[PDB]
């Protein structure tokens, strides 16, 4: 199988956009690819934050990914800091990365971790002979750097690394912000009323969906039109993504119906989806023995592959081999 | 337990009399008085592009040179940097508590960038943070280095204090141990420039593994000054070459500059250079004699690296565990 690598931020608070788009897509392709999920706690500390919240957030992220359907028997899921090889290769690749490349990444008070993390990201990918990396637009420059580092290192020492590719085909589900249906729903939003988080209760979902922007059409008509009726179209897309019903099916279902009925059905459908997900989440999250065993097994698998690459990197560079 | 000494040297170029006087001399003398840990910093060496065969050979050369200088593996921990993963691990973590402006202002980064304009890499920029990690891993009290590493060590102190201020008594704040004489041995044909272990002009340098006969000839050709009459006197501004020769003689013999100045009253630069040549040539002959016994004994060099890496890993893992707990990582099972 081709190897897929994804880096999951611990501090992230996932939305229905994250789940119904990319994550649900990838949960169903775990037998097609050798999928690797790395909870990137070493990347997280580039932003200063409360230590106890970071530890909590790492375990929250682990349980949530497991709740979404990531299978630790099929996929490799692990914590970044538990595999030393990431930091080790990170340093090695610094010496084959131009300062210029990092300065040009899209002043004196910035920490060196924030300046240097694209090299650690390159190490995260290249450690596991990664074939494919599913990235968003804002991470595309970083993937290109990892491809450039890999080719540069390979040209000097032979084919040590696989040159990774972006995972091109996009999810399918379109989830836009509730008060700004032109902008995509993103976990990074400051206006929380634009998003619906995966751990939101049914009362919170009703509140946010009720407030969601629609249009001033008279009569109100539930029809799909991203240009003229962005808000109503987003509500249809969300409902479609949840239930699997096509857009023209929903358009027929809501014939002669106001936006109040649509919003009611959207809220009900999303919370129906989020309840089964939350059940799994809280069950996994409160079982510390389960989470510890997943992290141990995951790190053991990751380390097996990671150490083989780093050995070849170290041999190529010419370091004296460690005496075990 | 004794206070801890930590220091390192790169397996790149060929270590000089400068590297000896500024660092290695002090390393040997500190072994009983303090708990000493010495490192061959191969991860730092690759910030300048190395040939793979040259790096491997130079790592083992440097190890053998420590042993030849008198670094006893029964007294001190001797290890290769890349053999202990914790250096790279704490190296990354400390990037997040190091400012960009601190690294860009570094003299060594600027000097090396001008020299290797075709390879101004991120490793060369990030050099001080990994160096800080090297020191802070072992609860280090003293760091014996030459004058040129003063700025790097000052940042290690700032990082340690900055980290401790947030999280508690995780690191010891290290102190420099820079010698009185021989802290910055200067180049023989350019006494205003520091002696480099990778100088393009070999006549500037006294290599520790260089033929003594070649070294004596280099001392004879070292530039002095136009003073009439010639006078053996210490004056860095006006008599840089003579002052550098006196500094080298002082560091090798243990005699003070005023003691040597009095000794060379009524003498000129022939006497000075004769004494410097005799003292240095005698030192290098003995050193090189021990070196080949160590360097050609691969089984012994392998055992030193194994034992040393094991001892270092025990200290390093303890510190990294505490660092990781403090910043809020989930602890490894
Ligand atoms: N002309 C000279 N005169 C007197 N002393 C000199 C001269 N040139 C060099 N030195 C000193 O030799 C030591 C090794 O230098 P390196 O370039 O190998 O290597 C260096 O410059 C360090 N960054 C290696 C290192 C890495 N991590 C560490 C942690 C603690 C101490 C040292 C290190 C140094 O002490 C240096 O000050
Ligand atoms: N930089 C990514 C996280 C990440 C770290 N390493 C990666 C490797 C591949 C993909 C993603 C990652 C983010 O901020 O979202």
């Amino acid at each position: 199988k081709p190897i897929v690598f994804s880096g999951a931020q611990p501090s992230g608070e996932l939305t229905i956009g994250n789940y119904m788009g990319a994550l649900r897509q990838w949960v169903n392709m775990q037998d097609d690819y050798h999928c690797i999920y790395c909870i990137v706690d070493q990347h997280a500390i580039t932003v200063r934050q409360d230590a106890q919240k970071l530890r909590k957030a790492t375990l929250d992220t682990l349980a949530l990914y497991l709740a979404c359907g990531i299978d630790p028997e099929k996929s490799t899921i692990f914590v970044q800091s538990h595999v030393p090889e990431h930091a080790q290769l990170g340093w090695a690749l610094n010496c084959y990365t131009y300062f210029g490349e990092l300065s040009r990444m899209t002043a004196e008070n910035i920490n060196a971790g924030l300046f240097d993390y694209p090299v650690l990201m390159a190490a995260d990918i290249l450690l596991y002979q990664t074939n494919l990396v599913p990235v968003g637009e804002d991470q595309k420059q970083h993937l290109e750097l990892s491809r450039d580092i890999a080719q540069r290192f390979n040209a000097l020492y032979g084919e040590i690394f696989k040159v990774p590719e972006p995972f091109i085909p996009k999810s399918g589900a379109r989830v836009m912000s509730l008060l700004e249906p032109t902008k995509k729903m993103s976990k990074s939003d400051d206006n929380r009323n634009n998003v619906i988080g995966l751990l939101e209760d049914p009362k919170s979902v009703v509140k946010k969906i009720k407030r969601a922007v629609t249009d001033s059409d008279e009569p109100p008509v539930v029809r799909y039109d991203v240009q003229n009726k962005a808000g109503v179209s987003n509500l249809l897309d969300i409902l479609s993504a949840v239930t699997g019903q096509s857009i023209p099916e929903l358009e027929k279902q809501f014939e002669g119906k106001m936006y109040g009925h649509l919003k009611g059905e959207v809220a009900d459908a999303v919370s129906g989806m989020l309840t089964e997900l939350q059940e799994r989440y809280h069950r996994f999250r409160n079982d510390e023995a389960f989470l510890q065993q997943v992290m141990k097994d995951g790190a053991e698998k990751a380390s097996a592959h990671a150490s083989r690459t780093l050995k070849a990197v170290y041999e190529a560079i010419g370091f004296v081999a460690k005496r075990h």
